[PDB]
Protein backbone atom coordinates (compact mmCIF):
# COMPACT_ATOMS: atom_id res chain seq x y z
CA UNK A 1 0.00 0.00 0.00
CA UNK A 2 1.00 3.65 -0.31
CA UNK A 3 3.32 4.77 2.52
CA UNK A 4 0.79 7.45 3.49
CA UNK A 5 -1.64 4.68 4.30
CA UNK A 6 1.08 2.64 6.10
CA UNK A 7 1.59 5.64 8.31
CA UNK A 8 -2.16 6.16 8.82
CA UNK A 9 -2.31 2.56 10.12
CA UNK A 10 0.70 3.06 12.44
CA UNK A 11 -1.11 6.11 13.92
CA UNK A 12 -4.70 4.79 14.15
CA UNK A 13 -6.43 4.64 17.53
CA UNK A 14 -7.14 1.11 18.91
CA UNK A 15 -10.73 2.38 19.29
CA UNK A 16 -12.48 5.80 19.48
CA UNK A 17 -14.51 9.95 23.77
CA UNK A 18 -13.24 13.59 23.38
CA UNK A 19 -12.40 13.29 19.62
CA UNK A 20 -14.05 16.67 18.96
CA UNK A 21 -11.22 18.33 20.94
CA UNK A 22 -8.81 17.25 18.14
CA UNK A 23 -10.59 19.23 15.38
CA UNK A 24 -12.85 21.87 16.83
CA UNK A 25 -10.29 24.71 16.44
CA UNK A 26 -9.49 24.09 12.75
CA UNK A 27 -10.72 27.49 11.51
CA UNK A 28 -9.44 29.47 14.52
CA UNK A 29 -7.00 32.22 13.49
CA UNK A 30 -3.37 31.18 12.99
CA UNK A 31 -0.55 33.75 13.21
CA UNK A 32 2.43 32.30 11.29
CA UNK A 33 4.41 32.41 8.07
CA UNK A 34 4.71 29.16 6.08
CA UNK A 35 8.36 30.09 5.34
CA UNK A 36 9.12 30.11 9.04
CA UNK A 37 7.56 26.66 9.47
CA UNK A 38 9.85 25.27 6.82
CA UNK A 39 12.90 26.92 8.39
CA UNK A 40 12.05 25.40 11.79
CA UNK A 41 11.47 21.95 10.30
CA UNK A 42 14.93 22.05 8.63
CA UNK A 43 16.58 23.43 11.75
CA UNK A 44 15.21 20.74 14.07
CA UNK A 45 14.97 17.82 11.65
CA UNK A 46 18.11 17.83 9.50
CA UNK A 47 17.92 16.00 6.15
CA UNK A 48 15.06 13.85 7.55
CA UNK A 49 12.74 16.85 7.97
CA UNK A 50 10.80 15.78 4.87
CA UNK A 51 10.24 12.19 6.04
CA UNK A 52 9.23 13.53 9.45
CA UNK A 53 6.94 16.15 7.93
CA UNK A 54 5.15 13.37 6.06
CA UNK A 55 4.35 11.70 9.35
CA UNK A 56 3.10 14.95 10.74
CA UNK A 57 0.86 15.51 7.68
CA UNK A 58 -0.71 12.06 8.25
CA UNK A 59 -1.26 12.97 11.91
CA UNK A 60 -2.83 16.32 11.03
CA UNK A 61 -5.18 14.77 8.41
CA UNK A 62 -6.17 11.61 10.23
CA UNK A 63 -5.88 12.32 13.99
CA UNK A 64 -6.00 16.04 14.73
CA UNK A 65 -3.91 18.93 16.11
CA UNK A 66 -3.15 17.61 19.65
CA UNK A 67 -0.10 15.32 19.49
CA UNK A 68 -0.07 14.40 23.22
CA UNK A 69 -3.76 13.52 23.29
CA UNK A 70 -3.64 11.40 20.10
CA UNK A 71 -0.79 9.25 21.56
CA UNK A 72 -3.11 8.00 24.33
CA UNK A 73 -4.95 5.38 22.23
CA UNK A 74 -2.10 4.47 19.83
CA UNK A 75 -0.09 1.31 19.37
CA UNK A 76 3.29 1.16 21.06
CA UNK A 77 5.18 1.91 17.83
CA UNK A 78 2.75 4.74 17.12
CA UNK A 79 3.17 6.41 20.53
CA UNK A 80 6.95 6.10 20.34
CA UNK A 81 7.13 7.69 16.89
CA UNK A 82 4.82 10.56 17.96
CA UNK A 83 6.72 11.16 21.21
CA UNK A 84 9.99 11.48 19.26
CA UNK A 85 8.28 14.00 16.88
CA UNK A 86 7.04 16.18 19.74
CA UNK A 87 10.49 16.23 21.31
CA UNK A 88 12.44 16.85 18.04
CA UNK A 89 10.12 19.55 16.61
CA UNK A 90 8.88 20.92 19.94
CA UNK A 91 5.30 20.53 18.76
CA UNK A 92 2.67 22.70 20.42
CA UNK A 93 -1.12 22.79 20.34
CA UNK A 94 -3.57 25.54 19.57
CA UNK A 95 -2.36 28.79 18.14
CA UNK A 96 1.08 29.34 19.69
CA UNK A 97 3.51 32.18 18.95
CA UNK A 98 4.95 32.56 15.43
CA UNK A 99 8.17 30.55 15.99
CA UNK A 100 6.47 27.34 17.06
CA UNK A 101 5.45 24.23 15.10
CA UNK A 102 2.00 22.61 15.21
CA UNK A 103 0.65 19.70 13.12
CA UNK A 104 -1.79 22.02 11.29
CA UNK A 105 0.94 24.61 10.52
CA UNK A 106 3.13 21.87 9.07
CA UNK A 107 0.25 20.56 6.89
CA UNK A 108 -0.49 24.08 5.71
CA UNK A 109 3.14 25.02 4.87
CA UNK A 110 3.48 21.80 2.83
CA UNK A 111 0.05 22.27 1.17
CA UNK A 112 1.24 20.65 -2.08
CA UNK A 113 2.18 17.50 -0.23
CA UNK A 114 -0.88 17.55 2.05
CA UNK A 115 -3.35 17.79 -0.81
CA UNK A 116 -1.63 15.07 -2.84
CA UNK A 117 -1.88 12.79 0.24
CA UNK A 118 -5.66 13.29 0.27
CA UNK A 119 -5.93 11.00 -2.79
CA UNK A 120 -4.70 8.08 -0.62
CA UNK A 121 -6.06 9.12 2.81
CA UNK A 122 -9.59 9.93 1.64
CA UNK A 123 -11.34 7.24 3.81
CA UNK A 124 -9.43 8.33 6.97
CA UNK A 125 -10.56 11.96 7.07
CA UNK A 126 -13.37 13.48 9.20
CA UNK A 127 -15.39 13.82 5.98
CA UNK A 128 -14.55 11.02 3.52
CA UNK A 129 -14.44 11.10 -0.26
CA UNK A 130 -17.37 8.64 -0.36
CA UNK A 131 -19.42 11.04 1.71
CA UNK A 132 -18.50 13.96 -0.63
CA UNK A 133 -19.55 11.83 -3.68
CA UNK A 134 -23.07 11.76 -2.24
CA UNK A 135 -23.07 15.55 -2.43
CA UNK A 136 -21.41 15.72 -5.85
CA UNK A 137 -20.18 12.93 -8.13
CA UNK A 138 -16.44 12.33 -8.35
CA UNK A 139 -15.61 15.03 -5.79
CA UNK A 140 -11.99 16.09 -6.13
CA UNK A 141 -9.99 14.50 -3.26
CA UNK A 142 -7.25 17.19 -3.68
CA UNK A 143 -9.74 19.73 -2.33
CA UNK A 144 -10.51 17.88 0.91
CA UNK A 145 -8.51 19.93 3.38
CA UNK A 146 -8.52 23.61 4.40
CA UNK A 147 -4.87 23.91 3.24
CA UNK A 148 -6.02 23.43 -0.36
CA UNK A 149 -6.82 27.24 -0.35
CA UNK A 150 -3.07 27.79 -0.38
CA UNK A 151 -2.96 26.01 -3.78
CA UNK A 152 -5.50 28.28 -5.41
CA UNK A 153 -4.03 30.73 -7.94
CA UNK A 154 -6.00 33.99 -7.56
CA UNK A 155 -5.00 35.14 -11.06
CA UNK A 156 -7.13 32.42 -12.66
CA UNK A 157 -9.83 34.08 -14.73
CA UNK A 158 -12.62 35.11 -12.36
CA UNK A 159 -15.13 32.48 -13.47
CA UNK A 160 -12.52 29.69 -13.17
CA UNK A 161 -11.44 30.95 -9.73
CA UNK A 162 -15.00 31.21 -8.45
CA UNK A 163 -15.67 27.58 -9.57
CA UNK A 164 -12.53 26.30 -7.82
CA UNK A 165 -13.39 28.05 -4.54
CA UNK A 166 -17.13 27.15 -4.74
CA UNK A 167 -16.16 23.47 -5.31
CA UNK A 168 -13.81 23.60 -2.35
CA UNK A 169 -16.39 25.37 -0.18
CA UNK A 170 -18.66 22.32 -0.58
CA UNK A 171 -16.12 20.26 1.40
CA UNK A 172 -15.53 23.15 3.89
CA UNK A 173 -19.30 23.30 4.59
CA UNK A 174 -19.42 19.53 5.33
CA UNK A 175 -16.14 19.49 7.25
CA UNK A 176 -17.10 22.51 9.35
CA UNK A 177 -20.32 20.90 10.54
CA UNK A 178 -18.54 17.65 11.43
CA UNK A 179 -15.63 19.19 13.32
CA UNK A 180 -17.75 21.92 14.97
CA UNK A 181 -21.12 20.61 16.37
CA UNK A 182 -22.11 24.22 17.15
CA UNK A 183 -22.54 24.73 13.36
CA UNK A 184 -24.50 21.50 12.60
CA UNK A 185 -27.91 23.21 13.00
CA UNK A 186 -26.84 26.33 11.08
CA UNK A 187 -27.34 27.72 7.60
CA UNK A 188 -24.77 27.56 4.80
CA UNK A 189 -24.34 31.32 5.08
CA UNK A 190 -23.61 31.15 8.83
CA UNK A 191 -21.19 28.25 8.31
CA UNK A 192 -19.51 30.02 5.34
CA UNK A 193 -18.97 33.06 7.61
CA UNK A 194 -16.69 30.79 9.67
CA UNK A 195 -14.45 29.39 6.87
CA UNK A 196 -14.29 32.09 4.17
CA UNK A 197 -11.85 34.27 6.15
CA UNK A 198 -8.96 31.82 6.51
CA UNK A 199 -9.73 30.49 3.01
CA UNK A 200 -9.38 33.84 1.33
CA UNK A 201 -6.23 34.55 3.41
CA UNK A 202 -4.40 31.53 1.97
CA UNK A 203 -5.75 32.22 -1.57
CA UNK A 204 -4.08 35.66 -1.47
CA UNK A 205 -0.97 34.92 0.62
CA UNK A 206 2.53 35.38 -0.78
CA UNK A 207 3.48 31.74 -0.09
CA UNK A 208 3.94 29.73 -3.32
CA UNK A 209 3.78 31.79 -6.53
CA UNK A 210 0.83 32.09 -8.90
CA UNK A 211 2.71 29.97 -11.41
CA UNK A 212 3.64 27.20 -8.94
CA UNK A 213 0.11 27.09 -7.51
CA UNK A 214 -1.39 26.73 -10.99
CA UNK A 215 1.13 23.93 -11.77
CA UNK A 216 -0.17 22.11 -8.73
CA UNK A 217 -3.79 22.66 -9.81
CA UNK A 218 -2.93 21.22 -13.25
CA UNK A 219 -0.97 18.28 -11.76
CA UNK A 220 -3.96 17.56 -9.49
CA UNK A 221 -6.30 17.32 -12.55
CA UNK A 222 -8.34 20.29 -11.28
CA UNK A 223 -7.65 22.63 -14.25
CA UNK A 224 -6.32 22.16 -17.80
CA UNK A 225 -3.43 24.04 -19.44
CA UNK A 226 -5.83 26.98 -19.92
CA UNK A 227 -6.86 27.15 -16.27
CA UNK A 228 -10.34 25.86 -17.17
CA UNK A 229 -11.76 23.74 -14.31
CA UNK A 230 -12.49 20.04 -14.65
CA UNK A 231 -16.12 18.84 -15.00
CA UNK A 232 -15.98 17.40 -11.46
CA UNK A 233 -15.03 20.86 -10.05
CA UNK A 234 -17.77 22.45 -12.13
CA UNK A 235 -20.32 19.94 -10.73
CA UNK A 236 -19.03 20.54 -7.19
CA UNK A 237 -19.33 24.33 -7.62
CA UNK A 238 -22.97 24.28 -8.70
CA UNK A 239 -23.76 21.78 -5.91
CA UNK A 240 -22.41 24.40 -3.48
CA UNK A 241 -24.48 27.26 -4.98
CA UNK A 242 -27.71 25.47 -3.94
CA UNK A 243 -26.36 23.66 -0.81
CA UNK A 244 -28.30 23.72 2.49
CA UNK B 1 -14.85 6.09 9.51
CA UNK B 2 -16.77 3.43 7.60
CA UNK B 3 -16.92 0.09 9.43
CA UNK B 4 -15.14 -1.73 6.52
CA UNK B 5 -12.09 0.43 7.16
CA UNK B 6 -12.29 -0.03 10.95
CA UNK B 7 -12.18 -3.75 10.22
CA UNK B 8 -9.23 -3.45 7.80
CA UNK B 9 -7.34 -1.56 10.57
CA UNK B 10 -8.15 -4.28 13.10
CA UNK B 11 -6.80 -6.88 10.67
CA UNK B 12 -3.69 -5.01 9.45
CA UNK B 13 -0.21 -6.47 9.76
CA UNK B 14 2.16 -4.57 12.08
CA UNK B 15 4.70 -5.00 9.25
CA UNK B 16 4.56 -6.50 5.70
CA UNK B 17 4.93 -10.31 5.27
CA UNK B 18 6.44 -14.07 1.41
CA UNK B 19 3.33 -11.83 1.12
CA UNK B 20 2.86 -13.06 -2.51
CA UNK B 21 1.60 -16.44 -1.28
CA UNK B 22 -1.58 -14.98 0.25
CA UNK B 23 -2.67 -14.04 -3.28
CA UNK B 24 -1.28 -16.75 -5.56
CA UNK B 25 -3.92 -19.23 -6.80
CA UNK B 26 -6.47 -16.38 -6.98
CA UNK B 27 -7.50 -17.45 -10.51
CA UNK B 28 -6.98 -21.15 -9.62
CA UNK B 29 -10.05 -23.30 -10.35
CA UNK B 30 -12.70 -23.18 -7.64
CA UNK B 31 -15.13 -26.13 -7.24
CA UNK B 32 -17.98 -24.69 -5.16
CA UNK B 33 -21.58 -23.66 -5.41
CA UNK B 34 -21.99 -20.16 -4.10
CA UNK B 35 -25.36 -21.46 -2.77
CA UNK B 36 -23.57 -24.06 -0.67
CA UNK B 37 -21.23 -21.38 0.70
CA UNK B 38 -24.17 -19.32 1.81
CA UNK B 39 -25.82 -22.40 3.33
CA UNK B 40 -22.67 -23.16 5.32
CA UNK B 41 -22.36 -19.50 6.47
CA UNK B 42 -25.92 -19.64 7.78
CA UNK B 43 -25.50 -23.02 9.46
CA UNK B 44 -22.27 -22.11 11.27
CA UNK B 45 -22.99 -18.42 11.85
CA UNK B 46 -26.64 -18.43 12.82
CA UNK B 47 -28.24 -15.00 13.19
CA UNK B 48 -24.84 -13.21 13.10
CA UNK B 49 -23.68 -14.77 9.84
CA UNK B 50 -23.85 -11.47 7.88
CA UNK B 51 -21.75 -9.64 10.47
CA UNK B 52 -19.13 -12.40 10.40
CA UNK B 53 -19.25 -12.48 6.56
CA UNK B 54 -18.36 -8.80 6.53
CA UNK B 55 -15.19 -9.61 8.48
CA UNK B 56 -14.30 -12.44 6.16
CA UNK B 57 -14.75 -10.21 3.10
CA UNK B 58 -12.38 -7.68 4.68
CA UNK B 59 -9.79 -10.42 5.25
CA UNK B 60 -10.20 -11.80 1.73
CA UNK B 61 -9.75 -8.36 0.10
CA UNK B 62 -6.99 -6.94 2.32
CA UNK B 63 -5.08 -9.92 3.73
CA UNK B 64 -5.56 -12.91 1.41
CA UNK B 65 -6.72 -16.52 1.53
CA UNK B 66 -4.59 -18.15 4.25
CA UNK B 67 -6.27 -17.42 7.63
CA UNK B 68 -3.61 -19.03 9.91
CA UNK B 69 -0.75 -17.26 8.13
CA UNK B 70 -2.34 -13.78 8.19
CA UNK B 71 -2.89 -13.95 11.98
CA UNK B 72 0.84 -14.27 12.67
CA UNK B 73 1.47 -10.52 12.31
CA UNK B 74 -1.83 -9.07 13.58
CA UNK B 75 -2.63 -7.31 16.85
CA UNK B 76 -3.85 -9.51 19.72
CA UNK B 77 -7.40 -8.20 19.07
CA UNK B 78 -7.22 -9.06 15.33
CA UNK B 79 -5.69 -12.49 16.04
CA UNK B 80 -8.47 -13.35 18.50
CA UNK B 81 -11.13 -12.32 15.96
CA UNK B 82 -9.60 -14.41 13.13
CA UNK B 83 -9.08 -17.39 15.50
CA UNK B 84 -12.76 -17.32 16.47
CA UNK B 85 -13.66 -17.21 12.72
CA UNK B 86 -11.48 -20.21 11.83
CA UNK B 87 -13.05 -22.33 14.57
CA UNK B 88 -16.68 -21.22 13.98
CA UNK B 89 -16.62 -21.44 10.15
CA UNK B 90 -13.97 -24.16 9.94
CA UNK B 91 -12.07 -22.05 7.38
CA UNK B 92 -9.69 -23.83 5.01
CA UNK B 93 -7.01 -22.69 2.51
CA UNK B 94 -6.46 -23.56 -1.16
CA UNK B 95 -9.23 -25.29 -3.12
CA UNK B 96 -10.88 -27.63 -0.60
CA UNK B 97 -13.90 -29.86 -1.15
CA UNK B 98 -17.32 -28.54 -2.00
CA UNK B 99 -18.65 -28.36 1.58
CA UNK B 100 -15.82 -26.22 2.97
CA UNK B 101 -15.52 -22.50 3.40
CA UNK B 102 -12.53 -20.37 2.45
CA UNK B 103 -12.17 -16.58 2.64
CA UNK B 104 -12.13 -16.44 -1.17
CA UNK B 105 -15.32 -18.47 -1.51
CA UNK B 106 -17.11 -16.15 0.98
CA UNK B 107 -16.07 -13.07 -0.95
CA UNK B 108 -17.21 -14.67 -4.23
CA UNK B 109 -20.53 -15.97 -2.90
CA UNK B 110 -21.32 -12.48 -1.52
CA UNK B 111 -20.04 -10.66 -4.66
CA UNK B 112 -22.63 -7.92 -4.24
CA UNK B 113 -21.33 -7.01 -0.78
CA UNK B 114 -17.72 -7.56 -1.79
CA UNK B 115 -17.89 -5.20 -4.77
CA UNK B 116 -19.57 -2.43 -2.77
CA UNK B 117 -16.81 -2.73 -0.08
CA UNK B 118 -14.18 -1.95 -2.70
CA UNK B 119 -15.44 1.68 -2.71
CA UNK B 120 -14.11 2.08 0.84
CA UNK B 121 -11.27 -0.44 0.71
CA UNK B 122 -9.64 0.75 -2.54
CA UNK B 123 -6.27 1.74 -0.95
CA UNK B 124 -5.94 -1.58 0.92
CA UNK B 125 -6.03 -3.80 -2.17
CA UNK B 126 -3.05 -5.43 -3.95
CA UNK B 127 -3.89 -3.00 -6.81
CA UNK B 128 -5.23 0.27 -5.50
CA UNK B 129 -7.81 2.62 -6.99
CA UNK B 130 -5.11 5.24 -7.31
CA UNK B 131 -3.03 2.88 -9.42
CA UNK B 132 -6.05 2.09 -11.61
CA UNK B 133 -6.72 5.84 -11.98
CA UNK B 134 -3.25 6.10 -13.57
CA UNK B 135 -4.44 3.71 -16.29
CA UNK B 136 -7.89 5.15 -16.86
CA UNK B 137 -9.32 8.11 -14.97
CA UNK B 138 -12.09 7.49 -12.47
CA UNK B 139 -11.70 3.73 -12.79
CA UNK B 140 -14.73 2.01 -11.29
CA UNK B 141 -13.89 0.72 -7.80
CA UNK B 142 -16.74 -1.84 -7.97
CA UNK B 143 -14.80 -3.73 -10.67
CA UNK B 144 -11.69 -4.14 -8.59
CA UNK B 145 -11.99 -7.78 -7.58
CA UNK B 146 -12.37 -11.04 -9.57
CA UNK B 147 -15.75 -11.58 -7.89
CA UNK B 148 -17.08 -8.69 -9.96
CA UNK B 149 -17.57 -11.20 -12.86
CA UNK B 150 -20.51 -12.73 -10.84
CA UNK B 151 -22.19 -9.32 -11.04
CA UNK B 152 -22.10 -9.17 -14.82
CA UNK B 153 -25.50 -9.74 -16.58
CA UNK B 154 -24.72 -11.79 -19.77
CA UNK B 155 -28.03 -10.70 -21.24
CA UNK B 156 -26.78 -7.13 -21.59
CA UNK B 157 -26.62 -6.05 -25.25
CA UNK B 158 -23.40 -7.43 -26.75
CA UNK B 159 -21.73 -4.03 -27.06
CA UNK B 160 -22.58 -2.97 -23.49
CA UNK B 161 -21.54 -6.40 -22.21
CA UNK B 162 -18.20 -6.21 -23.97
CA UNK B 163 -17.52 -2.71 -22.57
CA UNK B 164 -18.18 -3.95 -18.98
CA UNK B 165 -15.90 -7.01 -19.35
CA UNK B 166 -13.14 -5.02 -21.21
CA UNK B 167 -13.29 -2.37 -18.39
CA UNK B 168 -13.05 -5.14 -15.74
CA UNK B 169 -10.27 -6.85 -17.70
CA UNK B 170 -8.13 -3.65 -17.27
CA UNK B 171 -8.10 -4.46 -13.53
CA UNK B 172 -7.52 -8.23 -13.97
CA UNK B 173 -4.46 -7.53 -16.19
CA UNK B 174 -2.93 -5.43 -13.37
CA UNK B 175 -4.00 -7.88 -10.62
CA UNK B 176 -2.62 -10.93 -12.43
CA UNK B 177 0.71 -9.13 -12.75
CA UNK B 178 0.86 -8.42 -9.01
CA UNK B 179 0.15 -12.04 -8.02
CA UNK B 180 2.49 -13.51 -10.72
CA UNK B 181 5.29 -10.93 -11.27
CA UNK B 182 6.58 -13.00 -14.19
CA UNK B 183 3.49 -11.91 -16.16
CA UNK B 184 4.72 -8.29 -16.05
CA UNK B 185 6.97 -9.10 -19.03
CA UNK B 186 4.35 -11.14 -20.93
CA UNK B 187 1.97 -9.86 -23.59
CA UNK B 188 -1.51 -8.67 -22.64
CA UNK B 189 -3.08 -11.60 -24.45
CA UNK B 190 -0.87 -14.14 -22.56
CA UNK B 191 -1.96 -12.59 -19.24
CA UNK B 192 -5.63 -12.49 -20.38
CA UNK B 193 -5.46 -16.27 -21.02
CA UNK B 194 -4.82 -16.74 -17.26
CA UNK B 195 -7.92 -14.82 -16.13
CA UNK B 196 -10.51 -15.00 -18.94
CA UNK B 197 -11.88 -18.50 -18.31
CA UNK B 198 -12.77 -17.98 -14.63
CA UNK B 199 -14.16 -14.53 -15.45
CA UNK B 200 -16.37 -16.08 -18.13
CA UNK B 201 -17.45 -18.93 -15.80
CA UNK B 202 -18.74 -16.37 -13.27
CA UNK B 203 -20.41 -14.22 -15.99
CA UNK B 204 -22.36 -17.31 -17.17
CA UNK B 205 -23.01 -19.15 -13.87
CA UNK B 206 -26.55 -19.60 -12.59
CA UNK B 207 -25.93 -17.77 -9.28
CA UNK B 208 -27.82 -14.44 -8.94
CA UNK B 209 -30.39 -13.72 -11.70
CA UNK B 210 -29.83 -11.64 -14.82
CA UNK B 211 -32.24 -9.17 -13.28
CA UNK B 212 -30.58 -8.98 -9.87
CA UNK B 213 -27.13 -8.63 -11.46
CA UNK B 214 -28.20 -5.80 -13.68
CA UNK B 215 -29.79 -4.09 -10.61
CA UNK B 216 -26.44 -4.29 -8.78
CA UNK B 217 -24.71 -2.88 -11.89
CA UNK B 218 -27.22 0.01 -11.92
CA UNK B 219 -26.90 0.59 -8.14
CA UNK B 220 -23.12 0.58 -8.59
CA UNK B 221 -23.37 3.34 -11.23
CA UNK B 222 -21.80 1.12 -13.92
CA UNK B 223 -24.85 1.07 -16.26
CA UNK B 224 -27.97 3.27 -16.66
CA UNK B 225 -31.66 2.31 -16.65
CA UNK B 226 -31.25 0.90 -20.19
CA UNK B 227 -28.02 -1.09 -19.62
CA UNK B 228 -25.69 1.46 -21.28
CA UNK B 229 -22.30 1.65 -19.48
CA UNK B 230 -21.12 4.81 -17.75
CA UNK B 231 -18.56 7.16 -19.28
CA UNK B 232 -15.83 5.77 -16.95
CA UNK B 233 -16.60 2.17 -17.96
CA UNK B 234 -16.33 3.17 -21.60
CA UNK B 235 -12.94 4.88 -20.98
CA UNK B 236 -11.59 1.78 -19.12
CA UNK B 237 -12.74 -0.52 -21.98
CA UNK B 238 -10.86 1.64 -24.44
CA UNK B 239 -7.79 1.72 -22.19
CA UNK B 240 -7.87 -2.09 -22.08
CA UNK B 241 -7.95 -2.17 -25.87
CA UNK B 242 -4.65 -0.15 -25.99
CA UNK B 243 -3.07 -1.52 -22.78
CA UNK B 244 0.35 -3.11 -22.62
Amino acid sequence: MDNYQELAIQFAAQAVRNEIEQWVREFAYQGFDARRVIELLKQYGGADWEKDAKKMIVLALTRGNKPRRMMMKMSKEGKATVEALINKYKLKEGNPSRDELTLSRVAAALAGRTCQALVVLSEWLPVTGTTMDGLSPAYPRHMMHPSFAGMVDPSLPGDYLRAILDAHSLYLLQFSRVINPNLRGRTKEEVAATFTQPMNAAVNSNFISHEKRREFLKAFGLVDSNGKPSAAVMAAAQAYKTAA
